[PDB]
């Protein structure tokens, strides 16, 4: 589990999506794995806004924070699950790392601030959802 808080908005996987995450939805995209909702409360988070390639993750599966070197985001190939059939997820950032079923939502950070967040993994890879380009996230 894990989101970011920026401003009026909440931002979450898709897939983990609550009952009030639609009902006051912002935006969703199905082929990213995210979702926008609005809050009442002040977000204090702060969005990068850069092409950072290295940077800190939270793996929830082992309590710690682990540095890494990530892809740039693109469309890659995502194996089946009960949420989504096996499809290309746009806009994903690749890792060498730990993560597990459960693992999602835990933030990746560099310098600027929240790049994205745990989306996929697998075979010793994760895979982050970059959040860097939603500019509307800050106004
Ligand atoms: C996060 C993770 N690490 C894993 C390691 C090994 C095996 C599975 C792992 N998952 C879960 C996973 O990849 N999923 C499930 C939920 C929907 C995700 C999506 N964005 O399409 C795909
Ligand atoms: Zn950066």
């Amino acid at each position: 589990s894990g989101a970011i808080y920026v401003g009026n908005y909440r931002v979450v996987n898709r897939h983990l999506a609550t009952h009030n995450d639609w009902a006051n939805l912002v935006w969703e995209d199905s082929s990213r794995d995210l979702l926008v909702s609005s809050t009442t409360a002040q977000g204090c988070d702060t969005i990068a806004r850069c092409d950072c390639q290295t940077g800190v993750y939270y793996c929830s599966s082992r309590r710690k924070h682990y540095p890494v070197s990530f892809s740039k985001p693109s469309l890659i190939f995502v194996e089946a699950s009960e949420y989504y059939p096996a499809r290309y997820q746009s806009h994903l950032m690749l890792a060498v790392g730990h993560s597990e079923p459960g693992d999602c939502g835990g933030i990746l950070r560099c310098q600027h601030g929240v790049v994205g967040i745990v989306s996929t993994g697998g075979n010793g890879l994760v895979g982050f959802a970059d959040v860097r380009d939603l500019l509307w996230l800050d106004e």
